[PDB]
């Protein structure tokens, strides 16, 4: 249902979770 | 329904919590 | 009707961002 | 157009998940 992700740049530490039901 | 996930840039380590159920 | 997860750089040092199950 | 997964970085170490309709 419209699924838009966009992610510029990375690292190496930190912690990102991303949940999405669509 | 309409979802759109901008993250850009990066940091220190830390805890990231991104949930979308709708 | 419509989510829209932003984030450019920042964040505090911690364990959040932003969470709904509905 | 329903799946928008813009990746750019390739950062494959940290904790990062993408809950793609679970």
């Amino acid at each position: 249902s419209n699924f838009l992700n966009c992610y510029v740049s990375g690292f190496h530490p930190s912690d990102i979770e991303v949940d999405l039901l669509k």
